[PDB]
This record gives structure tokens, C-alpha cells and sequence, in this order.
């Protein structure tokens, strides 16, 4: 019952500001707990950003986008496995495992996360 | 105002089948008048799916895979602009743009997708 | 989990366009022209338990990376059908550069001389020895 | 295409891949990665490419199998970009999570020595491409 998970960091574990002080960006410290609580549980935890796709282009995100981005992961107090770059930039993602941050805290709270069940059309 | 839309295929467009005979799997008709509306409004609409990455491997997808859905896709009517493969498979993924099919359907009922906010953490 | 391969089978790369077949500007794509050294060439490989990849860039610039899986694909797979190819794996989306510069890379007049004097299996790739 | 028009300045910037791994640097099985020791020959043929104006871009399979594509950024990356800073190459982009092959058999590529050899003669910028000629 281990899950493999995914999030996004920008308006997601972090808020973004259009000053782009990557290294600053303020953390919503419950997102930053809930996850800490389901890494040290044994899920697996890969963030998965578009940052930098469209500023600087994918050929420099190894360079310009990631030191600040796991520096500032770090001063947060994030823990996770996997960081990936260079996610497509969609309006909407309409997916039958996904769920925005505010569904998912409002389970963690409950400690409904780990057994929702994902969609299915049930026809 | 027009929106870069992005759909899974299995369990949200179409319903899995376990006897994976993917030219028979069954539309969710629901889904694909409201893909189709919104296609014809002038949205661009991207498929994207995981099917077969486990089970004939990403080096068979284009040939084991692909004419299947795509008889299926046309069988049930769907316009789309896009068809991508070879999807990441995760148990959830937690994005501030993303949706399930319920969700979706009931807002594309309301009249109220198009317009419809996506999650800032409002910190 | 075994899985089963060949001492010293390898896993192997091929471009399709120019260098499988040849290009012709009509985008007939189904009725490409094969260089038949090559297919031989390949299929030996096959053959002998070898991992025959195929990696394309076809439609990248012309129907876009959205279009690939119904507009290229169909063609380009009955036209290695047609032509007699055997191979084990299909990719798209290649990305184009002018070169590739490469420490085993080789460019196909190179793999069909080596093929014809029985030397590619053992030839060696590129290292600095500095 | 007339000489020194734009058309000819576009047509005559090349679009540069290079392999990082046993191509600028040599590998070092105690992968310590930050004193991979530079090919100073290729370091010096690609910045003089860069600065003639074609783009430079780096690819690499590095870590692909030691710590996995999840790891690469925060564990690979940090002492590759300060390697190549440290020996003085300049590029424009760098790519990670290269397949692995054996050979690629492609029509447009070429190894390091011939890449160096080409270079030393002033030969690299009008050489042909493989074309099938059927
Ligand atoms: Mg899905
Ligand atoms: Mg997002
Ligand atoms: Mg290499
Ligand atoms: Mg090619």
C-alpha cells in the first residue's frame, strides 16, 4: 500500500512571486508537513516542475533554474526522492489519479489520503 | 481565452477492460460530447496516455498500441488535435492545474470549465 | 525476472530516413526506397540476437509532435514491413541536430564496410587515452 | 545564398550536440566526477565554434544507472556544470537523461577523433553528411 506520488512544486508546495527570488519563495508549511509525514511513512516522492521552460528554455534549467530551486527545498525543510524538470505546461490536466493541493490537505487532515480512491467511470 | 487541455484516455475518456481488447473499449459518451464541444469552440485537446508501457514495453507502443486506439478514438467519434504516449504512471499526481473526469463533466454540465479558477495557495 | 540475450548481444540505434531508406521530397513515405545492404546488414544483426532499435525525427518540423502517432507512424511502419526489415523497437521524436558528436556513434557507409568484412561486433568505440 | 546575408549567417551557424563523457572529458572509474580530466583539443575546437556562432549543446547518459533518473538532478549535475566550468568550456545548453546504446547508426553523426581531425584542418564546417545516393 505504498504509493508512488507526484507534485508539483510551484503554486503547489511553494507560492510563486513574480520576482523570481527562487531561493525565497515562501512555502505552505502545511504542504511541506503533509508531505515530510508520507515520505517518512514509506511513499515514495517525486516533484515534478515546468519552471524555467519558458524563461530560460529546457537547455539551461540544469543550470540556471536548478541550484536555487533544491536550495530552497532544502531551507524549507522538504523531503523527497526524485526531482524532475522540464513537465509539459498544460491550462488543465484532466486525469483519473490527479487532485489539486486543497484536496489533498483537506484528506491529509482527516488522514483520508491513503485509501481515496481514484476515478473511474463506472459505466 | 482559449485553453491548452490535456486528457488521459484509460478510465476517463474510454473505461478499461482487462481482456485489453482495446478496439472495444466502451466510450464514456459524457466525455466525449464534452470534448467534443469543446474542440469545436476552439480549445486544442492533447491525449495523452500510458497504455502499454508495462505491458508490451515503450519500444512496441508504436506499433502494438497505437492503431488500436486510434480505431477506437475514431469508432467513438472523438476529435482531438494531439495524441502523445508513453505517459509516467503515478499513483497520484497533485498539480494545482489538474482535474479528475467527475469534476470536469460536472462543469462542463454548467456551463462553467472555460472560466472555471485553478488552485493559487493564497498564502 | 530473467530475461533472456545473447554473450555479448548489443544494443544497437539506427536513424530510418537517410540512412535505412533513402529521402524523397514527394513524402510518399510508404514507398520510400530501401537500401537493401542495410536491411541485410540489420537483419544478420537480428538474426544473430542483437537489439534492433529504430529511432525517427520523421514529422517533428512537418505535422508537429502531436500529429506523429497518426500521420507518420502508419506509413512508416508498412514501408519497413514492405521493404523487409526486422527489427525489435520503434521511437519518435528524435530531436535534429546538424551532428552528433559522439564516442559510439557511426555513420551508415561506415557500419555497412565494417558488416561486409565481418568486423562490427568487435570494433571498437571512440576513448580519449589521454 | 550570398555570402555575409542573412540567409548565409543563419545557414552557417551549425547545431552542435556533443556527448560530455569519453567525448570532452575522460571518464574516471572513482567517478569523481568534479576532476574528470578535460580533452584540452576539444575544449579549445567547441569554444572556438562558440565563439564563431554555432550552438553548443551537451548531451549526457551520466547517472542514468548509478542513481537513477530521479537523482540526477541534485546528485549529477552540480559537479558536472562546475567541471566544465572549471576547465573553460562554453556552451549554450545541457541535456540529461541520454539513452544508452551501444552504437547509434545515424547519418549525421560523427566520433571525437574525426570531430578533432576535421577541426585541425578547418574542414568541419562545410563536411558532408552520409546521404544513401541509391
Ligand atoms: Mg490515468
Ligand atoms: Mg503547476
Ligand atoms: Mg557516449
Ligand atoms: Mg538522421
Amino acid at each position: 500500500n505504498m504509493l508512488n506520488l507526484c507534485f508539483d512544486v510551484d503554486d503547489c508546495i511553494t507560492e510563486w512571486n513574480n520576482n523570481r527570488d527562487y531561493v525565497n519563495f515562501k512555502p505552505d508549511v502545511e504542504m511541506v508537513s503533509a508531505i515530510n509525514a508520507l515520505y517518512d511513512a514509506g511513499h515514495t516522492i517525486t516533484l515534478y516542475t515546468a519552471r524555467g521552460m519558458k524563461s530560460v528554455g529546457p537547455g539551461r534549467i540544469a543550470i540556471d533554474i536548478l541550484p536555487s530551486l533544491i536550495q530552497n527545498l532544502a531551507n524549507i525543510g522538504l523531503k523527497y526522492h526524485n526531482l524532475l524538470t522540464h513537465k509539459p505546461v498544460y491550462d488543465w490536466i484532466i486525469d483519473d489519479k490527479a487532485m489539486r493541493p486543497d484536496e489533498f490537505k483537506a484528506l491529509m487532515n482527516k488522514g483520508e489520503f491513503e485509501t481515496f480512491k481514484s476515478y473511474k467511470p463506472n459505466l
